[PDB]
């Protein structure tokens, strides 16, 4: 939360393009057997 956040050259510019590759992932949708389709069952 605030220790992995408590970089100062770990988190910095250096994370610049990153921020925002970990979400897109989830176009929902378009990823019903490649994101459910034998991985989510609860």
């Amino acid at each position: 939360d605030a220790e992995f956040r408590h970089d100062s050259g770990y988190e910095v510019h250096h994370q610049k393009l990153v921020f925002f590759a970990e979400d897109v992932g989830s176009n929902k949708g378009a990823i019903i057997g490649l994101m459910v389709g034998g991985v989510v069952i609860a």
